[PDB]
C-alpha cells in the first residue's frame, strides 16, 4: 500500500525540491501550477498514476501526449523533467515520476494557496503509455453530467465528492475558446447560446472568443481568482457562471441532484472544500499503482529504462 513517508530515509529532500522547481518556474509561467495538477490527474486517469502520459513515442506504442485530451493542451512536460534531473541528482534511483509527479501536483495546489499535506507514496512507472485508452478514458468538457459520472466510475472514483471535489481544479487555470464556443454560439444544434451560461457572462465570453475567432485564445477557468487555488470556482457555478459545460454541470444538470447540495457545501466553506479535495486527490492518487517490484523507477521520465 501506498504510504506518505516511502521516501522519509531514501530522500527526505524530494518534497523541497519539487517545490523549488516549482517556486522558480512560476516566476516565468504563473500557468504552471494548474499545468501540472492537469497532468497528474491525466496520468491517473490512464492506467492509474504511473507517469504513462509522460512517456515519448516509440515505434511500438503511441504517446498519450497525442490523445484529444492532450494533445495542444496538455503542458509543462520540460519542467518535470527539471524536477526529475534535481531529484535524481540528489538521490539516484530513487524517485518514481510517478511519485514525483503526485508530489508536483500537491505541491502546485499549495503553492497557489490551496491545501498543505503529504501525498501517499510507493508507485512505480509504467514500461508502456496508452494512447488508445487516454482517447476513452479522458473526460470532454462537453460531456454530460452522467457522462463524467461514467468517466469518473470508469477508473474508479464511485463518489460524487470525488467529481465535485476535483473539479475543484478549474479554480485556476486556462481553457481554449474551442472548447466552449458552442456554448456561446450553438448548444446542442439549437443555435442559441447554453441556456445555463449567466448571461453577463455570456457577453463577457463572446468578447473573448468570437465566432470566427482564435479558437486557440485562452480564457481563465476562475473568473473571480484566475491563478489562486480556493472554492471561488464553487461561488461561479452557483451563478451559471462555470466556464465549461462540464462545469456547470455540476450545479445545473437535471442529473444534479446529488451534485448540487456538494456544490453549495463546498461554496460555502473553504474548508469543507479543501478538505473534500485533499481526499478526493489521494483517492484519484491511489488509483492502480504500480508497486513493489512492479514496472520501474524510471530514470528520463520520457523513456522506459533499457
Ligand atoms: C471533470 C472533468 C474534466 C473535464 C471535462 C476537464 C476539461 C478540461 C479542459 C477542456 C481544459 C482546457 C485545456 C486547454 O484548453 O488546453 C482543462 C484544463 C485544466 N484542468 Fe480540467 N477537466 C476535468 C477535470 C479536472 C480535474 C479532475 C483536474 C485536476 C484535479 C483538472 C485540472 C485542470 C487544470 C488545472 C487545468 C488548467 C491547465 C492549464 O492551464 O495548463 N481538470 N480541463
Ligand atoms: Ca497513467
Ligand atoms: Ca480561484
Amino acid at each position: 500500500q501506498l504510504t506518505p513517508t516511502f521516501y522519509d530515509n531514501s530522500c527526505p529532500n524530494v518534497s523541497n525540491i519539487v517545490r523549488d522547481t516549482i517556486v522558480n518556474e512560476l516566476r516565468s509561467d504563473p500557468r504552471i501550477a494548474a499545468s501540472i495538477l492537469r497532468l497528474h490527474f491525466h496520468d491517473c486517469f490512464v492506467n492509474g498514476c504511473d507517469a504513462s502520459i509522460l512517456l515519448d513515442n516509440t515505434t511500438s506504442f503511441r504517446t498519450e501526449k497525442d490523445a484529444f485530451g492532450n494533445a495542444n493542451s496538455a503542458r509543462g512536460f520540460p519542467v518535470i523533467d527539471r524536477m526529475k534531473a534535481a531529484v535524481e541528482s540528489a538521490c539516484p534511483r530513487t524517485v518514481s515520476c510517478a511519485d514525483l509527479l503526485t508530489i508536483a501536483a500537491q505541491q502546485s495546489v499549495t503553492l497557489a494557496g490551496g491545501p498543505s499535506w503529504r501525498v501517499p507514496l510507493g508507485r512505480r512507472d509504467s514500461l508502456q503509455a496508452f494512447l488508445d485508452l487516454a482517447n476513452a478514458n479522458l473526460p470532454a468538457p462537453f460531456f454530460t453530467l452522467p457522462q463524467l459520472k461514467d468517466s469518473f466510475r470508469n477508473v474508479g472514483l464511485n463518489r460524487s465528492s470525488d467529481l465535485v471535489a476535483l473539479s475543484g481544479g478549474h479554480t485556476f487555470g486556462k481553457n481554449q475558446c474551442r472548447f466552449i464556443m458552442d456554448r456561446l454560439y450553438n448548444f446542442s444544434n439549437t443555435g442559441l447560446p447554453d441556456p445555463t451560461l449567466n448571461t453577463t457572462y455570456l457577453q463577457t465570453l463572446r468578447g473573448l472568443c468570437p465566432l470566427n475567432g482564435n479558437l486557440s485564445a485562452l480564457v481563465d477557468f476562475d473568473l473571480r481568482t484566475p491563478t489562486i487555488f480556493d472554492n471561488k470556482y464553487y461561488v461561479n457555478l452557483e451563478e451559471q457562471k462555470g466556464l465549461i459545460q462540464s462545469d456547470q454541470e455540476l450545479f445545473s444538470s437535471p442529473n444534479a441532484t446529488d451534485t448540487i447540495p456538494l456544490v453549495r457545501s463546498f461554496a460555502n466553506s473553504t474548508q469543507t472544500f479543501f478538505n473534500a479535495f485533499v481526499e478526493a486527490m489521494d483517492r484519484m492518487g491511489n488509483i492502480t499503482p504500480l508497486t513493489g517490484t512492479q514496472g520501474q523507477i524510471r530514470l528520463n521520465c520520457r523513456v522506459v529504462n533499457s
